[PDB]
């Protein structure tokens, strides 16, 4: 599924991501924009052989099982394919664990490089939330 901007913001809010770990909704929408362009089916192979999955590009090196990332963990206790669903529940639940791991949203390098410190409120501008 390719979400609209406000559609995703609403879905994130419905799943308790709004201000989770002190990160406003715009931060989450911005991260999704630059990780996946709001496409739940996005997958990208990393140079090390792990893969990033879904709307928030969650990495099989630590968070989900894809069966082909030797030496990796599955800390969200989920198949990586579950992170590609139209319903964002699994990606949100797993993102909550990631953002709680110590470094906040810096875990998402695209958030750090493209969202951190910017006017992230713009991402929810106009949205009926
Ligand atoms: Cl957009
Ligand atoms: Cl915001
Ligand atoms: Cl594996």
């Amino acid at each position: 599924k390719v979400f609209g901007r406000c559609e995703l913001a609403a879905a994130m809010k419905r799943h308790g991501l709004d201000n989770y770990r002190g990160y406003s909704l715009g931060n989450w929408v911005c991260a999704a924009k630059f990780e996946s362009n709001f496409n739940t089916q996005a997958t990208n192979r990393n140079t090390d052989g792990s893969t990033d999955y879904g709307i928030l590009q969650i990495n099989s090196r630590w968070w989900c099982n894809d069966g082909r990332t030797p030496g990796s963990r599955n800390l969200c206790n989920i198949p990586c394919s579950a992170l590609l669903s139209s319903d964002i529940t699994a990606s949100v639940n797993c993102a909550k664990k990631i953002v709680s791991d110590g470094n906040g949203m810096n875990a998402w390098v695209a958030w750090r490089n493209r969202c951190k410190g910017t006017d992230v409120q713009a991402w929810i501008r106009g949205c009926r939330l």
